[PDB]
């Protein structure tokens, strides 16, 4: 076995979630909103003459992708579904659809709130976060989902190509069995991380969509076959000084011409549409701090690899990752 790999696999059963299909709770929490969204489009098409129009609802996010984490104390749960409206994009606005379902959600749990990319309902202890599209047969054969906010400029309420079915589909099958186990081990580990350490700023924390996008991009398996038995281990705390070292080799310093002065940044594009950098809404100081952690990061998986006694190499660790990573007593 690789140094610390059992306290590695310890760590990843604490952390880990159930997917959606793995998880009743889950997806009864996700088919009550649904439920809501349902009865609430009847009142909000009821002074308009017609039906509510219907829609197909799809698992998105982490949940879908088996790379949740539970949350911290005093965190939430985030559970992300994807609805396609049976409305054509060119007959409304998108901010005026996700008013519908802002509307049809405004007796749920602590309300509903419009977002730039979803429309998220609260209660004790997650949100919902509904992203928003028109029906692709009805729109000229494109998957659009409904951008902007109440308070966005028509330049900035637009109906974006958007590929969620593609991402979920290049997350499950860049690798194969137990190399993609450890691959959704590796996700789930830097999500806890980001929970730990970006607890000050929310608004600092990389983005979940980001740290797979960027596990898509970079992620190199590390295992080893045994020459004699040919059973195979794994070695996550390398697999994570890999692509850890791999992330920070990619912050380019970026001139900002308003501050005069350049930041750090981490440009991570997804690979399907729409092909944007999901880092891009961090601040020039949030990815200074970003990488600086990282860094720290890296430096602590590599002290993991030095420490021998197994107690000083976990206790490094669990200064990064939190108190839920065992360390073994000296
Ligand atoms: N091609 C695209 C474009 C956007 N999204 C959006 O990304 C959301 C999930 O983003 P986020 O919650 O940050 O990522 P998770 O993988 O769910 O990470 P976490 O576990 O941290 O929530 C999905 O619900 C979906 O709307 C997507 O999945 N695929
Ligand atoms: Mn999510
Ligand atoms: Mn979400």
């Amino acid at each position: 076995m690789a140094p610390v790999q059992k306290q590695f696999r310890e760590f990843h059963d604490r952390i880990k979630l159930a997917q959606y299909d793995e998880n009743q709770t889950l997806r009864d929490e996700r088919d009550a909103v649904l439920t809501a969204v349902r009865e609430g489009l009847k009142k909000v098409f009821a002074d308009r003459g017609e039906a509510a129009p219907t829609f197909t609802p799809f698992n998105q996010g982490s949940y879908a992708m088996n790379t949740g984490v539970k949350p911290l104390e005093g965190g939430e749960y985030d559970i992300d579904v994807g609805i396609i409206l049976n409305i054509a994009k060119d007959d409304h606005d998108p901010v005026e659809v996700k008013k519908w379902i802002r509307d049809a959600l405004k007796d749920y749990g602590n309300g509903a709130e419009i977002r730039r990319s979803c429309v998220t309902v609260f209660k004790p202890g997650y949100h919902v976060d509904l992203a928003v599209y028109a029906d692709p047969e009805l729109s000229g054969g494109t998957l659009c989902i409904a951008k902007g906010k109440e308070n966005s400029g028509d330049e900035h309420r637009l109906w974006q190509i958007s590929d969620p079915q593609g991402f979920q589909d290049r997350i499950a099958s860049k690798l194969s069995g137990d190399d993609a186990a450890q691959f959704r081990r590796c996700i789930r580990y830097l999500k806890r991380w980001r929970d730990f350490r970006f607890s000050s700023d929310g608004n600092a924390a990389p983005l979940g969509i980001g740290l797979t996008a960027a596990a898509y991009w970079w992620f190199q398996v590390s295992k080893r076959t045994d020459p004699v038995s040919q059973n195979v281990t794994y070695d996550d705390r390398d697999a994570l000084e890999q692509f850890v070292q791999t992330m920070l080799d990619n912050f380019h310093d970026t001139w900002d011409s308003k501050d005069q002065r350049s930041y750090p940044r981490l440009t991570v594009e997804l690979p399907v549409q729409p092909y944007n950098d999901v880092f891009e809404k961090m601040t020039g100081m949030q990815m200074e701090s970003f990488k600086s952690k990282l860094q720290a990061l890296l430096n602590a998986l590599k002290t993991a690899k030095s420490r021998l006694e197994l107690h000083d190499a976990c206790k490094a660790l669990a200064d990064h990752f939190g108190s839920e990573f065992p360390v073994p007593e000296k």
